[PDB]
């Protein structure tokens, strides 16, 4: 993503966006009978498949080794789901738009032990986004930064290959920084407002990390899923042949 | 911190730095006999007292209500210890400088179940700092951002007071952003390198959040301490009289 213009990065990222999926419950049937966590887990599993396709279209990602791609997604997948949730919840004060047919308030989260704490964090993030007037162009930049950043400090090694990979990633993160500043300049913010808004945006990423960690903690205490480790499922998805070319 | 110059912010922050404390073990006695976690916990408890004094000298902090001060420190204290640890470990490749008389490598962390995972994260952060050539002026800015940012999205309320507080905090974070850019400009980086370096710095804060969350998880499974909730201990420390004026 190192010779692509800022305008080329932005349209690539807008072109790569995944679809908005629906919850799978029968809407002709009552609600007292649906497992909220089963509904949420099924939604999340379905989104993950589309996340892999998206990641492959983030400039620079597929130039990485397959191992490193798996590591980055293993590190970032919940941050990536959550920022997407807060983004589509932005125009819906007090509610989380998990899917177009599944819009939940905080009292619906009390439905699950320990879940209202996570709901409240997501809702607050959504409110911050709304107050900053975050733009779709800025959002796709931030989601790609999460992908490239969250796992880059935990690669074990420091083989020559590994050092080359880290370098490449930092290079791509740097172009996305240039892209966010370009977007802001185009919008006519001053120099000073650009850097202030860039910092405001990147500091929310620390909150998103916090919510992912808390949600991983919460998830690891119910039924959700942990059959076949995540790494292997990600590897299968990412390690594609080219036969269906 | 909203009429203070960038140069005034930087010297206030340099003036506020806490002291480097020593580990309390008898150095005339063997090491096989010291509880590494007891040594680390005692060090951390001692640093906390000095952290409160530091926080009160961060521009804008004491203009907050006492409740909000307690909340911010309750949210950020482990991130603040850890960034300080990685900073003083920077010139010591492969080791963590917990104190001048307590310099540990990763094999010394294996000493505690589940601790080498945290050590490895801290060491990697330290290596990133060293590779970025982080400067003492940039460090104190980042530590103050952690203080003001980590808890600002989780205040419950939205009383008028609460909305005023959040506004003030964002205002102070904005001046620290201006300060980091000033520092970088003074150093003669280009416009482009400034924004890139600002983003590189703020993205490491997401890793520091990650390490704090993982370390809180790890800490909550041993002896460390949880007698009298943290809030109340922080409140006592922060709720000072002015008699010793
Ligand atoms: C089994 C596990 C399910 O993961 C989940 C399950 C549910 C959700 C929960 O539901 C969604 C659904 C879609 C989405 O875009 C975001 C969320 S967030 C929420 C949640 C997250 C953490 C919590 O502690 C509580 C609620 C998010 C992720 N698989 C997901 C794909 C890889 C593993
Ligand atoms: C009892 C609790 C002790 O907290 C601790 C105890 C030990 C340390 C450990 O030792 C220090 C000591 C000083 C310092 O500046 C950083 C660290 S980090 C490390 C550690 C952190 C998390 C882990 O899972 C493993 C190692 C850091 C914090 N009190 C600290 C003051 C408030 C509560």
């Amino acid at each position: 993503a190192l010779s692509l213009t800022a305008d080329q990065m932005v349209s690539a990222l807008l072109d790569a966006e995944p679809p908005i999926l629906y919850s799978e419950y029968d809407p002709t049937r009552p609600f007292s009978e649906a497992s909220m966590m089963g509904l949420l887990t099924n939604l999340a599993d379905r989104e993950l498949v589309h996340m892999i396709n998206w990641a492959k279209r983030v400039p620079g990602f597929v130039d990485l080794t397959l191992h490193d791609q798996v590591h980055l997604l293993e590190c970032a997948w919940l941050e990536i789901l959550m920022i997407g949730l807060v983004w589509r919840s932005m125009e819906h004060p007090g509610k989380l738009l998990f899917a177009p047919n599944l819009l939940l308030d905080r009292n619906q989260g009390k439905c699950v032990e320990g879940m209202v704490e996570i709901f409240d964090m997501l809702l607050a993030t959504s409110s911050r986004f709304r107050m900053m007037n975050l733009q779709g162009e800025e959002f796709v930049c931030l989601k790609s930064i999460i992908l490239l950043n969250s796992g880059v400090y935990t690669f074990l090694s420091s083989t020559l290959k590994s050092l080359e990979e880290k370098d490449h990633i930092h290079r791509v993160l740097d172009k996305i920084t240039d892209t966010l500043i370009h977007l802001m300049a185009k919008a006519g913010l001053t120099l000073q407002q650009q850097h202030q808004r860039l910092a405001q945006l990147l500091l929310i990423l620390s909150h998103i990390r916090h919510m992912s960690n808390k949600g991983m903690e919460h998830l690891y205490s119910m039924k959700c899923k942990n059959v076949v480790p995540l790494y292997d499922l990600l590897l299968e998805m990412l390690d594609a042949h080219r036969l269906h070319a």
